[PDB]
């Protein structure tokens, strides 16, 4: 049922493992937020699976084969091969991350008031459609939105919200579709390649334009490969290749799915939106040549594109995360379901019955977690949603979730284990955690660095 | 007069050394553009002195303590330490290059239709000035546009057209001043002291915010050092020092003079304008606390600026680059005067006379150059300025320069000598460098992928 | 009862997972001897614990940091610190591994005749003394011969056979007292602290030198604290102090418990033996100053002795392998008892009674382990006891033992699973397994290249 | 005349900088003996061109690909084939270094009385030899000896001295012909391709064989390459199979023409030697498999031997030193001539005739070099030759030499000039350099550890 590591350690990172009375202080120092805590001082890290990745030794070899040209750099060229070669798009921009690449796609391929429509959005993506003029309609199944719906490819669009979008609204005023693999905001949930085939086929009728948000398109495979009707026969590398065929260009974060602490790209067929995107380039990120990426980061994520395509490593990566799950939702713990491909996300809603939404729940549930086991989880509900500044009044957010992101390639199932039974003794003595008060509130970002205490 | 490495070689990139016929088919292949050649095919690149630096063995042990986390970094942490203490800003966000840094620091300082004000311009931090509503004034000294005038201090702002804005437009429609430590439109020209603390206190009496762009400051340091009476007992690290205290912050490449291969950071001592900072850095670049970069990253650029201090190392950076131009000046080949820090420029409407500006002076020289040794120079002539495209006509550069730019601690004394070498020898036959004609030319960014043929 | 890993995964070694099918073939290339089969056919890989260690962030950070110089290296500084400290020995010579500190120690501290006693031995080191005259006496308890005996510290010294050695031999005529920790001949057994004291006040009276081979020392130290009365407030640091501070000097393999891949180094107290140390140690080894390992080695021994002295870190490892002890004895697999530091070892003629010692149960079974789980482990049994010359026929050693090495931190729990699962299975058809035939037998050292088919 | 380096410098190894009084006391705290000062205190380190070369970046990336099994790592088939393949030798032994090589050489093909005989000898082969039973007989040319005559391929061996040996000994009681390349003792020069060819048929009539001591067999083959009629048309790799082809097997030292800071081998083309030399093997460093070496170590030496035939790196390593030979000679100062490939041989007794060399001139010499410039240099004089501890007389060496030796891509013409004018310098007042005497001497190894002062 869950697979043991298809890899073998070659490089240990060192922990120094301080004990609950410690690390009682160390939460207190952080004002009880998560964010606030030292790498140092955590055992097991699930603020985020995003570059946090373990390297292979063969990425580290690149490493030191780092072509540092500004131009002509043989690690530019094997990455762009790469990418070219297994996901099929004609041109491709380095970036430093999948943020670089959403600022170029939006500058590039909207005009002021016309829509953007996809399922669900992602923050940084959301933003830059939206300060480029876009308005953003969520075109995603109802079904995504109810967090204990168990049902499978829960990221797919509706073909039905999409075909009123443009009778509605004119294909002409419609900039572009961003499909997005997996859905972060229901939980990672995967998107059938039927759901890909019929989103192209309408939007092409139609002249619409289609943009992947692909940062985790190798856990979105692995869920096709597992659950589609059809998709037996065919390799990871297949499955991520047809999904490309089913769309204009990418933006990727390697971070994410590419196995590397850094880089991502922006891809397209269209030569003339390459042609703009290559002056665009220059200003935000550096040349066409390198994107703001070291020659050797370059390199990195290109043996890690071809890694990621290992379906014993996203086999285990995957079913790591459902282990993580499976022992959560045994015991009772109410989690989002299905457990997505990176993450568990706990209810702490439900999980903390007692408390009302301002005292905290998510925030709290999370300063506990991490008391207990060590682990540090990210707040993901009304801290993070921000205070209206009109009314004043904090944004409260349908789902107030702690997110368990977990990196590809660093923890063990000992490691779940450890986190699983922390959060299951904690679900035994729910009743018990704290609502938590602001003590310092900053106007912008507060989640980073809000400080509480306990009421 | 001309000082040995102060240090030794730990690890070589190993070059293949082809022949000049073969080079002549790779230079042939590339449509005589430099920028098109691979970096396999060549010996000596001076394309650029960014992000090409040789590392210390110290820098690459902390290449293998990359404490990744998305917050709470040791790396983080040692680099903000780091800036804080070597260049005494309060607040320090961290971005993948130097123009990310320009951004953030234009969105948060200019208000549309502002004026700012500088000693000449980069692109980057002129385009991101003008995005955002500015009007770019250009307050250098008169000397510095004179190409073959051997002054020191060739960077300095005349004050006398600092006050004139001041008078005319008035301080309360000054966004800032941007102040360059080096020059690198005058040829990499240094920046007084003195000449700093004039500009700090008259910028302070009309209450006008005064900003760095600081990529180049380590060779700025050395001029003051070397040159300025007065600055002959301080150190490195006092120079640089009291150099930022006559700034409210500044934008920094560290693939510049903190010895990496990607980085850069925003400074500011304004705790308003860090909170805005920290909202807009996540939107562009990533979390305050990475900035965009790996942790490994963040670290290697810490230990780059701090071993950037230290004496011998820097006055064997810019007596380098001097020696070449010292042995080009007494072959009587016409370069940019004074010699900067980090490049030596030639004059290649002098070197080549017999052929017009229409004619492509500077390419030819450039790709004439590589046939003949194997080193790669930038054009940075009329192709690198653009056509008008109301016009249609080539926007007609007064400077018409091939740049030889010396990426720190790569290369040798002999390596010095090989590009002397050749550029002497062609000088010798001047005559026979023949003019070249676009065989295609692109709509944008045309330096980067023109191809030409001979005339 | 069984730790989570103290430690985080920080880069991998990739593995290529070949099925059931494909292992087939290649044991059946290798002529079912596992010590032919190829690295990279291999999943887990149990041939040995020695040199295979991974290492951590700060070892590959300190490996970027070899001073090689032949003489006065800082790493060399650092090695020597190092043990001085922990282990409290005035002299430490490095060598290249620790066969070469028993070479060096036999040729200096043995007169030709006279008698070397230990506790059980290790060829190289029964060689090394051999090869110098020595007669070996083995003075280990009787009950250390017994396999199947479960009692604690079954390493320890009959100090009643001690004595009879002296008495009857004489204490000129005796060498040194050669006690090693842990035993491995007795499947990786612990030596009391008791044992070593009472050792040292026996020999001390006698005038009698005691040098230990503490190869795996840091793994006894954990078995002391475990299960020693009166060592539950002492550190792992205290433990292996106290332990040499009964020995005289000590041959130490860093292959073994200093965490690294390849390193040794002998210690003694005595000034005159270390100058004559130092002057064989030029021709067999290298200068005294590097003894064979380039600077990197003798800076990444350092931090691996450094690090092995943390609790959890040696905790976790004893406990790993216990771990899968635990998992074969409740099955009801025979396996040598108790479970030592570093291996688990099956007893074959157990669990292959259907064949005879000349059908190579050993050799056949771990033949068969590869094939059904893809680990390779190694024989140790009448294979590697070799031939008598004079006679012709087989050494037909007591045990038949096939050994389950495992490497520090390179395996998780799951890894454990995969080899105790397979070894499970297969015992319950043990009757299936096939005896051996040799197809090819060399002269000498027949384990290493003999091949074989089935019977 | 002189190339310049056909590398860049990928990573730098940073240096201190001390200045003359600093050094002096340096110099004054080791004794006045080079051999006691610190790395870390020294710029440029000539002590010895063993193990301190700079590898290259593709060495690098193979040392982050170390294969560490026990046996069947991909690391030692890598390390087979290419030596297989470059030198020919049938079967190929790993060895931690040159010395363990030359151990199991010397066990396997002596028997007791019987004659070795070579073109001079070096100190760790000789021992092993006569440690062995072997009588080392010295047949290289008479003009060897002779340390100023400037004649070519000096290491030559006399046929006619050879014809005599086995006429006057026996063939049956020759051991075999120890032909070493290039020659250290004569200063490291060379030897013919013709010399070798000759010595192989002759030594082939009488049944005699012959095991080169290849430590610089690239350095050798460039002379042949540069000197010898014949081989313009030649490739230093088609040289050294060339080369080999007239030996039976060799002792290599991977720290000199490897590039590597550790690791040797033995090859031979005896498969009953390879049997014997097999079980040898074990004890004195680790299985035939990997020989006391890490998997990571045999792959460097592995893409080390491949990068010395690199015709640029060889000729520019060679005529680096030439480099240094020249300038000295040019100003008269007394050398061994003709300059070798891997030293200078500075002549102390020509250079301070006013000592006697009881007042050790060579050491003395070697003292100021360091004050000078920081350049460490070795004494290879009455010092390291010892006392008759028969007589109690120090053994008077005909030649008193500093030796410069020049590790492989470390250092610059730049460095050449330091070591150069700082010597020159030295020269113009040589009669002020004074005389030494002891103040501590070690009865072993005394040149490692003795400690002076002036007279
Ligand atoms: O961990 C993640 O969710 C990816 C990075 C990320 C974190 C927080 C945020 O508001 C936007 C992006
Ligand atoms: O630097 C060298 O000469 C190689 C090593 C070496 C040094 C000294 C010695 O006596 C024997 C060998
Ligand atoms: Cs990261
Ligand atoms: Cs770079
Ligand atoms: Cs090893
Ligand atoms: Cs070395």
């Amino acid at each position: 049922n869950y697979p043991a590591e298809p890899f073998r350690i070659k490089s240990v990172e060192t922990v120094s493992m301080i004990p609950r009375d410690e690390r009682l202080k160390k939460m207190q120092e952080a004002g009880y937020n998560t964010f606030l805590l030292n790498s140092k001082d955590i055992y097991i890290d699930l603020l985020t699976d995003s570059g946090t990745n373990a390297m292979s030794d063969k990425q580290w070899a690149g490493m030191m084969m780092g072509d540092e040209a500004y131009a002509g750099s043989e690690n530019f060229y094997h990455l762009e091969r790469t990418v070219q070669e297994l996901f099929g798009f004609k041109h491709i921009v380095p970036t430093h991350q999948g943020r670089g690449a959403e600022n170029l796609l939006s500058q590039l391929a909207i005009k002021p008031g016309q829509y953007v429509a996809g399922n669900m959005y992602f923050t940084t993506t959301r933003y830059h459609q939206e300060k480029n003029g876009a308005v953003f309609v969520d075109i995603v199944r109802d079904e995504a939105h109810d967090a204990g719906l168990n049902i499978a490819f829960k990221g797919d669009i509706d073909l039905k919200k999409l075909q009123k979008l443009i009778d509605e609204k004119g294909a002409e005023n419609i900039a572009y579709i961003c499909l997005a693999v997996t859905v972060n905001l229901a939980g990672g949930q995967p998107v059938s390649m039927a759901n890909m085939r019929a989103v192209r086929e309408l939007t092409a009728a139609h002249g619409i334009k289609v943009f992947y948000d692909a940062t985790r398109c190798v856990e979105n495979a692995y869920f096709i490969k597992e659950q589609e009707q059809g998709f037996e026969n065919k390799s990871i590398a297949e499955i991520v290749h047809e999904m490309f065929s089913y769309a204009d260009g990418c933006t990727m974060s390697g971070k994410k799915d590419c196995l590397v602490n850094i880089g991502g790209f922006l891809c397209m067929n269209d030569d003339e939106m390459f042609s703009s995107a290559k002056e665009l380039v220059v200003v935000y990120e550096g040349m066409p040549s390198y994107g703001g990426l070291a020659g050797r980061d370059m390199e990195a994520m290109a043996i890690g594109l071809r890694e990621a395509m290992q379906y014993e490593y996203i086999e285990h990566r995957v079913k790591q995360v459902r282990y993580l799950g499976d022992k959560l939702k045994a015991a009772g713990v109410p989690i989002v379901e299905p457990v997505g491909g990176h993450a568990v996300f706990l209810d702490a809603r439900r999980f903390c019955e007692h408390l009302t939404q301002d005292e905290f729940p998510a925030q709290s549930l999370a300063a506990s977690i991490y008391v207990e086991t060590g682990v540090r989880s990210m707040e993901r509900g009304i801290i993070s949603a921000g205070r209206n500044n009109v009314t004043g009044e904090h944004h409260r957010p349908k789902l107030e979730t702690v997110r368990l992101t977990i990196p590809r390639r660093v923890y063990t199932y000992a490691h779940m284990d450890v986190v699983a039974d922390g959060i299951i003794k904690l679900y035994q003595h729910k009743e018990d955690i704290r609502g938590l008060k602001f003590i310092y509130e900053p106007k912008q970002l507060r989640f980073f660095t809000a400080r509480f205490d306990y009421i």
